């Protein structure tokens, strides 16, 4: 059942792919072109639009980068999906693509205007994985979304309260206290869903629940959704991701990201390094991840939003295209990990007994040790009892990209903010 | 033209497919043992000397190896051939075979003794490409066999001088002459033909001549061959040959390699992975090749002969059974390159004026700045100019294996450090 | 007499701004005919024709561009220029102009035709600058003068000899004597000048000559000429050029070139950004620079001629204005860079020893050691010492445009695929 | 014989080590200041000077570097060298020592002046390894003193000469250099000046000559990675075992025994310590007129000219300011360690290369095999236009990874990281 899911997993990266090099054949577009992250983008932007048409494609032509402004069928595209997927429409193929989409957007564009427009606190951006992707989204889509995402939409259906909408704010409120690890939490959420006129109050539960997901964190899906050009690469390459198997969460696409070769368009003012910082971050989804950790996996320094050089991928209809040079994405990594949907709640040793004399602190386990009528007082409780310091994921480390079946961990020892 | 040659080589390729997937039902074999690379050799072994038998099939029971030699009739076999082939009699392909066979030699052993035996340097070995493979071997087989076993093959005809068989010397001359760049070296094969009774004075041509071809590089086919269960696998995929068509120059052998799966046996003492490099060398008539280059395009280090461990693919009759262990042989790469028939040999402007007092290189190219009567002389002259610094193949690069037309050279450079150059 | 230079040299941009602008009262010409290049250049050829007339003047009228082709009396143009000028003839002021214009030739024309008229290498295009600048140009105008167009001059001579004329090509033989920066190239020279009886060999010597002027690269000035235009326009804008100063190699021709403005007619297959490309290098004496560096300082990058799309900035008489548009050229850049004179040549130890036992050439200096003789030797030996790689102009780098003295250099590192820096 | 060599090499070593921890003890130095190369340094030109005492001891006091200049008998030194090797005098030990410090001036001083003083070239130092090493050295002193360093003592002698058994010592020079050349025709020049009764100018100019000559046809000069005698001391100190461990001057060793060592410099205010690491690790590994590139791979930093250095140089002098001077580590290690070899390097198997593929690159071969295709002085002169500075020497040797202690799997570096230290 774990390879039955690589063989499906598999089957939907062997259709973006196919799909992606039947675009380039149309378009005619040589290999170096086709690994343009710009024209990856308008390819995808053009897909997910014909099923909701054009955009910016990009040629080399002696020596500078030339911007066209091409136009389609939805109707011929829709047809071109179906023949690469094999008959099939396909969804996940388009959610996964969708994903890459949003977590692109997570790590571009800090959403603060729109946060206090919710009237919510506008230092919530950890909180906010998936805030730029539809409604409209599979489950893999809902379990992308982060807390803060959930609580937003929430909030927007309150603030438009003063039939059929009544099971879509239910569900949704499911959704959100699917996310929520600790008892407390998953109740308050409840107290909200069962409400049968959702007033002021209701608002603020939410706005005090968000808060506490800081602290007592999400369940939230973390997923390496790689630009369909990379894929594209890799079935035209021969590779064959069905019987291969494939997963986004394991190995697979860092391992992809090893021998791949993507180029993005770079304005003349902005440093290389830099771009590749961005949407190495979107394609594992680390936008409000440790910069530490990051760094760590990386190999080389993650620095925050106000430190880059980029003003992001995508290529404005009014930009100079004579100015406009380009360069590689270095896309690989150090390391690999895991991703997981956790975010770590807190037998085996809790402490260290010193054997030397040597400075140094001495751990212990604060939460586990520290084990020695309203449903926000429960959740405060909580958020007292945690420090900053807590260790979560006791006992995983990164990988060794050699290392195929994950034997070996590497812990590391180390602001941390991207925002 | 070019679409058409692609459909036919499609079509030789697809009857070794056809051939091998037929034999590997004849013999029962399991997935594995189809993809073993010592029975693939066997197999192709098999139908090259049916049509001029029996040989070792390897089979795992109980998890350890066993090995029994087959015999099978001559003529059976060459009727397996031939309707694997929809009837004409392929020898196309069963050329294409002993190619793959000649670059496995070249890969493996140094061809010194016959060299000395001959009247030849053993320092010629990078001149020896396709010294195994016969005369039985058609304009393909001339193509491939480089300039030093063109030179030994007139050496062995003239030192045999101690009529029908003179246009035999004849054309082979012609060959050699047709493998030279510099007209120079050119004209002295012309002065060697000519000659009714050679003795001495052409041996002492040739020799010259070989060695010339260490400097001024004469011009050798190099055709990507792959052993026969490779070509089977992919037609069992579905995989037509014949409509896709297939070039033994371009990405289609590369791109075959890169999604297939072929085994080797191995010795207890033997590296997977320095097997695997003569394998990829094999196949891609890589022997005398810049290891630095090789290195490059397969993405992992090439070394040289002596310090890999391997005794060869082969497996010799008295070799213990119980001691043998399998493996999967890296054959993929992480770039492709065209394969060429040159050599190498070498208006507008050639260098810069520095406008600018600016800290960087002041380019021009060199070898033609630098360019600037007995035959023998005239090259020695050509000779004494060159340089081993010069660089060829000049805005030539590697390529992605997604990039089917070579539409995006990459230009390399070798500052990834090395273990050599000479893989010899 | 540090910034006394900078006084005189602004004596003579005054000079040809206030010239400019005067001739522009005089031909009623609007702001916008005023800044275009075309006008500019009509112009300036007037001046230059006169101190040795017409050529043709552009219009908007009715909303499009007319040629209208005017005649001035050189007498006429000669007294506007003296009082432009305070009096003074200022022949300065008019080898300027000269000088732009070779510039422009220098990058607008391979003179191909032109040097194998003269039996020499079509490929030493690099070499060439100032072959259209006549002789009767100044010291300034023979310090422009590349390698190549000395040793063409001097052909010229020893053909149209197959007095006082001898003292002629003496002093060229001084002239491109003083450009060799190595002392074995400049007694070479000096072999051509002493002989008694100029014929084939020195013609043998003199292509020798120019050959090595590629590789070991002789000094030739880069000055900044800019359009008669540009400075009037500065001068219109009340801009005090003896006040400030002016240097041909400092920041001031970048700077007056970010806050110019510059018009030119462009026909309807031209590219506008290609266009000003080409006026943009010879702004700055550029067409034989590395387009590597060309393309750093400028930001966008710079073509090989090959690839931009234009055929001059003149219009041909014959070619119809009614389809002819205009528009403003880029005449900025990014960063700015002093020009050189020099073209960068590449005690303490002169070999290694070496201590491990490790595959590598073993480095000594061949030149040196070797020159304990003939100087064709001496001079092939340190053309083979040099490589495309060895680097330039250490230390020195490009400067912000806000940076006005030389204070903190930008050194560029340049890319991995590096070839194509060739314009021609 | 190859395991009874590291035998007596690791008692020399041994016993220097032993001797330095009794100079340790003596002057009651810590761990840190017994670990400083300007302690280590007089140390060792104390125990030099008294087999022909004292010099500057610096300790850490109050945060601060305090010089102070002790003296000692020489009668006493020379007892405790004596029982650090076990009652022996072991002259080997002493030479060692006159190496490291030989080493360590010919990456420090450019012998320019002394140069010219003799009537030689300027700009041959290369050729001068060994040069401020004294004639009282052993046949290991000769050993290491480059083709150059013989040129200039025999030359001095000539000199003198226009102003017994100082013929032998000028005979016995002159094999030496002899000794040194790989060449027929240069070691036959060599016994022409030799055999001269009269050694007048004309055997100057022959010197001169043969000193340029071996520029490019190189001399074989050998090569040791000799160490300040506190890396010995504290390798004693952590209990190894020099004597039953063997020990090699041209193996892994010396690079194996710098990768754990620990050995700090004082460092002036204006210095940058990676620099001051840079030149003692030069000294340490006897690589001053080394190919850069080489050194920058083997070290795995780059190693840059002397030129670029901001390294006053290690020793101190008496008049420098103690207040301004801190300290730091001195950075010894390195990616890789390679053999060091006796030779220059004298120009079956591929001489070249065949292309198989379609791709912008030189294409390899062996110039000087191929190109294979009455005075002294021309046959001399006919091989060096034979050369080439791109010829490869030393085919098929590479550096090794430090773990490979048996140096089984070469490494050979491809050079885009001048070349000449000075
Ligand atoms: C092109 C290309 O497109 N997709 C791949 C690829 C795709 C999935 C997994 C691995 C490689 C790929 C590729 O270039 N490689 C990387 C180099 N490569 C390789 C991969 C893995 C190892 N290895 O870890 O033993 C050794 C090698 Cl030489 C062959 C496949």
């Amino acid at each position: 059942n774990a390879t039955e899911i690589r063989a499906s997993v598999g089957k939907m990266i062997d259709g973006i792919g196919r799909f992606y090099i039947q675009m380039c054949t149309e378009l005619k577009l040589s290999d170096y072109e086709g690994r343009l992250i710009q024209n990856s983008l308008t390819i995808e932007r053009m897909v997910l639009s014909a099923f909701d048409t054009g955009g910016p494609i990009y040629r080399r032509v002696d020596g500078k980068w030339r911007r066209e402004l091409i136009l389609y069928d939805k109707e011929e595209i829709r047809r071109i999906w179906r023949q690469a997927n094999n008959g099939d429409d396909a969804t996940a193929g388009l959610t996964h693509m969708m994903i890459w989409h949003s977590n692109l957007n997570d790590a571009t564009y800090q959403r603060t205007r729109a946060l206090v427009r919710t009237g919510m606190d506008p230092r919530m951006c950890s909180l906010m994985q998936g805030s730029t992707l539809p409604r409209r989204s599979g489950a893999a889509g809902a379990a992308v979304k982060g807390v803060g995402t959930m609580v937003m939409e929430l909030i927007r259906m309150i603030k438009r309260g003063i039939r059929r909408t009544r099971i879509a704010y239910e569900r949704m409120c499911n959704i959100l206290k699917g996310k929520f690890q600790t008892a407390a939490q998953r109740t308050m959420v409840d107290q909200v869903r069962e409400s049968r006129n959702p007033g002021n109050a209701e608002f603020e539960d939410l706005i005090f629940l968000a808060r506490s997901a800081l602290i007592l964190r999400g369940s939230v899906a973390h997923k390496s959704c790689l630009p369909a050009c990379v894929y594209g690469s890799a079935v035209a390459s021969g590779y064959d991701f069905e019987r291969e198997g494939y997963s986004l969460v394991g190995i697979d696409p860092f391992r992809l990201l090893q021998n791949s070769q993507v180029y993005s368009l770079i304005r003349p003012n902005e440093n290389p390094a830099h771009k590749s910082q961005l949407v190495w971050m979107a394609c594992h989804s680390a936008a409000f991840e440790d910069l530490r950790v990051s760094s760590f996996i990386r190999g080389t320094k993650v620095v925050p939003r106000g430190k880059l050089s980029t003003r992001g991928v995508q290529i404005a209809s009014n930009e100079n295209m004579e100015t406009m040079e380009s360069s590689t994405l270095e896309l690989r990594s150090r390391y690999w990990a895991i991703r997981t949907r956790s975010g770590g709640n807190t037998s085996g040793q809790i402490s260290i007994q010193p054997t030397f004399s040597v400075q140094r602190n001495l751990p212990f386990d604060r939460p586990t040790i520290m084990a020695a009528s309203d449903m926000r007082t429960e959740i405060i409780r909580l958020m007292e009892s945690a420090r900053p310091e807590d260790v979560s994921f006791q006992g995983r480390g990164v990988f060794e990209l050699s290392d195929e079946k994950a034997t070996s961990p590497i812990v590391p020892s180390f602001g941390s903010y991207f925002f």
